[PDB]
């Protein structure tokens, strides 16, 4: 099993200064075919996490060129020069190269002190120990059947985790073995919706849930979301 190590946990940098974040895997994440799928995501506190970099060094559309990072094998290094206030947030490295795709521990980018397409999600859910939940994700503004649908669990405590993915065509679900398919990804192409179910609910199961959507990143689809999210609280 592959583990992702993100360094450092937190970093202070004043405006304009260089910024560098190292992501070191357990071993080579180079895909057998000869590609390498590694992404850089930015979580702006109180918003949708969105994609910055896909496929090693390739920048996502609409992203400033001051964001650039490279690497191979294990080592991958993301640099940001000319830091502004919109560059602020907690960054995550993500490998989709080997199943299960894993995330980094995140790095809060903070400051030194001194001197239209979108996917709607269901409302927040309050639940009891073991009750189910069906989370609905409705796509708007793009071709639904084009993109795979990943799901991602987010806690302040246990960070980011990949739930599982599904192919809109054949219901091509592939689930994280930690989740053991105890959750279920379904797709109704009629209204273009991707639901998600889960039964057993513990304290640790309490989290926010996002539905991963958007591409290109050649000859594979659907990495970043890039949408609202749904707060699920397990109430004792």
């Amino acid at each position: 099993d592959i583990v992702m190590t993100q360094t450092p946990s937190s970093l202070p940098v004043s405006l304009g200064d260089q910024a560098s974040i190292s992501c070191r895997s357990s071993q080579s994440i180079v895909h057998s075919n000869g590609n390498t799928y590694l992404e850089w995501y930015l979580q702006k506190p109180g918003q949708s996490p969105k994609l910055l970099i896909y496929k090693v060094s390739n920048r996502f559309s609409g992203v400033p060129d001051r964001f650039s990072g490279s690497g191979s094998g294990t080592d991958f290094t993301l640099k940001i020069s000319r830091v502004e206030a919109e560059d602020l947030g907690i960054y995550y490295c993500f490998q989709g190269s080997l199943v299960p795709p894993t995330f980094g521990a995140g790095t809060k980018l903070e400051l030194k002190r001194g001197g239209q397409v979108q996917l709607q999600q269901s409302g927040p859910e309050d639940v009891k120990p073991g009750a189910s939940v069906k989370i609905s994700c409705k796509a708007s503004g793009y071709t639904f059947t084009d993109y795979y649908m990943n799901w991602v669990k987010q806690s302040p405590g246990k960070g980011l985790e990949w739930i599982g993915d599904i192919n809109p065509n054949n219901g091509g679900t592939s689930y994280n073995q930690k989740f053991k398919g105890r959750a279920t990804l379904t797709v109704d192409k009629s209204s273009s919706t991707a639901y998600m179910e889960l039964r057993s609910l513990t304290s640790e199961d309490s989290s926010v849930y996002y539905c991963a959507a958007s591409s290109p990143y050649s000859m594979r689809a659907a990495m970043d979301y890039w949408g609202q999210g749904t707060t699920v609280t397990v109430s004792a």
